[PDB]
DNA sequence: CCCTGATTCGC
DNA sequence: GCGAATCAGG
């Protein structure tokens, strides 16, 4: 439910793939597509 | 209605 | 650092 490496990985390689952020939102469970968005912007992508 | 990312700022 | 609840649209 938190940011892990693991689910960190997780995010980057899903959002480069250029899956949706309710996509991976839904995917990793835990966070609302509105956390998936905040992270990919703290991550610089 | 279903959906998309972007931003602010209290927490 | 985190993410809800707008914003701004398709």
């Amino acid at each position: 439910m938190s940011w892990t490496d693991e689910r960190v990985s997780t995010l980057k390689k899903l959002w480069l793939d250029g899956l949706s952020a309710s996509q991976i939102a839904k995917q990793l469970g835990g966070v609302t597509r509105n956390a998936v968005i905040g992270k990919v912007h703290r991550l610089g992508l």
